[PDB]
């Protein structure tokens, strides 16, 4: 039980998910170790858990699996000469070591993308030997994604092996292998993002900014049940999510199936959407919990004009305990307005506080605090206007020429970023209008507003490790609920200096016929950020006709042939055009 928790971990798991949670973990900390390698070290941590359940008295089996997992990483690949840097972290002592390890980890490895064979020959191998192909599944998957939840890649995993198992054999190999491995793999893509958001905003702003995310979330989807129920599930769920942000892999699976049991055992004062999917498997039954719709609100509550604002001692119960007000406020606010996103309840909360802050210590407190309701109508309306601006653009443009919109903008407002990954961070942003316009106007802010925020996260890790510009870094670091508020209130940057012109980079080949249209998307989306960099004044018509024939010759041009004709048309309209600016 509390001694050994090897075997703690081991009795409440089992042994198919200790192994398969010890293999992500391992592939997690190394990211460049061989697959076979870290099998081995797999196969020897599991059977060192049979011994040591076997019998509770070895000496080995009274330290903490921490120390123990960091010991079996520095056995290989890690004091080999490989990993110089890793090395001098390896021979410290915990817990430094394990500081070392997360502090080390690679968002974008440079790592070759997944080659995906044949699929006759792709499935004949899980026909062969099923295991083994799950097992490297697991490992592929957690390369690439360091910072993935592993619960919903056991998840994952597991309907992978079930749709091999279903229709590998059965008729039409391709029929499963497109669609099905297309949306799990777009699902793990989501999740990535969605996991890397909750880490990254943890480990950057303490667990209080979590909690507080987790107190809305929650309100929003449980808005029947009591504060104390909210907050109950609030702390799991933070310790749940402290535990996978921290390494801390096993315990993390282990109490979030704790949080799972206990909310379908408790479905009767939480709210009533759970019923439909507890009768499953844990797994899926968990996915559900981290993913059930919203339920209706209680019928006619207060209109909170009473209990926050007309109180005499409404911040003399606020200095008795200020946390405990601020979560009571915000649960009620959050239950009362489920189509508000989370990170503007979050903001709103955060004016509630500074202004109460600002005036309870005048000579009458009532007068200033009396119109803090009045001061929620910008902070709501600034959102609204601006997806409905950003779907009025959308609906009549396309999801292409949005890309190509947001991309001018995104190229605009910050021009020193990459190219790569502003090309990377534009194309989310318009697969958000892609993906969560269609809805009516009473759910677009909540999805809208998260995904934005989810690809802002993203763009700022990724450019967080190479600090380059002057302003990505300084509100990407300034406040959580302030991203997007920055990239839409950002101005044009005239303090950047137009760059070098290299025909090279503008040149096209035979490459732009002979691939897919996802990479010619790509490189006339590369070209349209070059283009802009070098001319950064030009205006967007000039850029929307210039794009405009780029598309005409690369359709005109690429299906004949003699091609060396095509080359010298694009290199004189490249003359052409940079005389036209």
């Amino acid at each position: 039980a509390h001694k050994s928790e090897v075997a703690h971990r081991f009795k409440d798991l089992g042994e198919e998910n200790f192994k398969a949670l010890v293999l992500i973990a391992f592939a997690q900390y190394l990211q460049q170790c061989p697959f076979e390698d870290h099998v081995k070290l797999v196969n020897e941590v599991t059977e060192f858990a049979k011994t040591c359940v076997a019998d509770e008295s070895a000496e080995n089996c009274d330290k903490s699996l921490h120390t123990l997992f960091g010991d079996k990483l520095c056995t290989v690949a890690t004091l080999r000469e490989t990993y110089g840097e890793m090395a001098d972290c390896c021979a410290k002592q915990e817990p430094e070591r394990n500081e070392c390890f997360l502090q080390h980890k690679d968002d974008n490895p440079n790592l070759p993308r997944l080659v995906r064979p044949e699929v006759d020959v792709m499935c004949t191998a899980f026909h062969d030997n099923e295991e083994t192909f799950l097992k490297k599944y697991l490992y592929e998957i957690a390369r690439r994604h360091p910072y993935f939840y592993a619960p919903e890649l056991l998840f994952f995993a597991k309907r992978y092996k079930a749709a091999f198992t279903e229709c590998c054999q059965a008729a039409d190999k391709a029929a499963c292998l497109l669609p099905k491995l297309d949306e799990l793999r777009d699902e793990g893509k989501a999740s990535s993002a969605k996991q890397r958001l909750k880490c990254a905003s943890l480990q950057k702003f303490g667990e209080r900014a979590f909690k507080a995310w987790a107190v809305a979330r929650l309100s929003q989807r449980f808005p029947k049940a009591e504060f104390a129920e909210v907050s109950k599930l609030v702390t799991d769920l933070t310790k749940v999510h402290t535990e996978c942000c921290h390494g801390d892999l096993l315990e993390c699976a282990d109490d979030r199936a704790d949080l799972a049991k206990y909310i379908c055992e408790n479905q009767d004062s939480i709210s009533s959407k759970l019923k439909e999917c507890c009768e499953k498997p844990l797994l899926e039954k968990s996915h559900c919990i981290a993913e059930v719709e919203n339920d209706e609100m209680p019928a006619d509550l207060p209109s909170l004009a009473a209990d926050f604002v007309e109180s005499k001692d409404v911040c003399k119960n606020y200095a008795e305990a200020k946390d405990v007000f601020l979560g009571m406020f915000l649960y009620e606010y959050a239950r009362r307005h489920p189509d508000y996103s989370v990170v503007l309840l979050l903001r709103l909360a955060k004016t509630y506080e500074t202004t109460l802050e600002k005036c309870c210590a005048a000579a009458d407190p009532h007068e200033c605090y009396a119109k803090v309701f009045d001061e929620f109508k910008p902070l709501v309306e600034e959102p609204q206007n601006l997806i409905k601006q950003n779907c009025e653009l959308f609906e009549q443009l396309g999801e292409y020429k949005f890309q190509n919109a947001l991309l001018v903008r995104y190229t605009k407002k910050v021009p020193q970023v990459s190219t790569p990954t502003l090309v990377e961070v534009s194309r989310n942003l318009g697969k958000v209008g892609s993906k969560c316009c269609k809805h009516p106007e009473a759910k677009r802010m909540p999805c809208a507003e998260d995904y934005l925020s989810v690809v802002l996260n993203q763009l700022c890790v990724l450019h967080e490790k190479t600090p380059v510009s002057d302003r990505v870094t300084k509100c990407c670091t300034e406040s959580l609920v302030n991203r997007r508020p920055c990239f839409s209130a950002l101005e044009v940057d005239e303090t950047y200096v137009p760059k070098e012109f290299n025909a090279e980079t503008f040149t096209f080949h035979a490459d732009i016929c002979t691939l897919s249209e996802k990479e010619r998307q790509i490189k006339k989306q590369t070209a349209l950020v070059e283009l802009v960099k070098h001319k950064p004044k030009a205006t967007k018509e000039q850029l929307k006709a210039v794009m405009d024939d780029f598309a005409a010759f690369v359709e005109k041009c690429c299906k004949a042939d003699d091609k060396e004709t095509c080359f010298a048309e694009e290199g004189k309209k490249l003359v052409a055009a940079s005389q036209a600016a």
